[PDB]
């Protein structure tokens, strides 16, 4: 697939506010609102985000924009981060989103302690890569989800995706 299609399976659909696995505010495909535990403060990011009084609610329209600015910004801080851009550089494009899917759940800063397995798939020891991979809090908390971005690691295909 692409990576919009990748996080779509991943992220699901949603027209009104939820609660992501962490149990913070969310709504659309996957788009973090806030992590107070006000639903008044989610509001006021939605609308923030939209342009316009939602009261919790959107279109899907404005989820697929949402989506893809959201997508667009992690492709960014990948390319902003001197840590980052290296790693992403030496990938292929079915691993380079996999990679951007990880930024999109974990943000930059999530993805901080990932340093060893940045260099192992840099160096592109895949299997090496997906062993460590897993031996995260990323993997125990949601570990369907990270065992097809690591397949996508390990494999370079699409199997975990066209599987599910
Ligand atoms: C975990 C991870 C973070 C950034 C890249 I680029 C690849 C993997
Ligand atoms: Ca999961």
């Amino acid at each position: 697939m692409n990576i919009f299609e990748m996080l779509r399976i991943d992220e699901g659909l949603r027209l009104k506010i939820y609660k992501d696995t962490e149990g913070y505010y969310t709504i659309g495909i996957g788009h973090l609102l806030t992590k107070s535990p006000s639903l008044n403060a989610a509001k006021s990011e939605l609308d923030k985000a939209i342009g316009r009084n939602c009261n919790g609610v959107i279109t899907k329209d404005e989820a697929e924009k949402l989506f893809n600015q959201d997508v667009d910004a992690a492709v960014r801080g990948i390319l902003r981060n001197a840590k980052l851009k290296p790693v992403y550089d030496s990938l292929d494009a079915v691993r380079r989103c996999a990679a951007i899917n990880m930024v999109f759940q974990m943000g930059e800063t999530g993805v901080a302690g990932f340093t060893n397995s940045l260099r192992m798939l840099q160096q592109k020891r895949w299997d090496e890569a997906a062993v460590n991979l897993a031996k995260s809090r990323w993997y125990n908390q949601t570990p369907n989800r990270a065992k097809r971005v690591i397949t996508t690691f390990r494999t370079g295909t699409w199997d975990a995706y066209k599987n599910l």
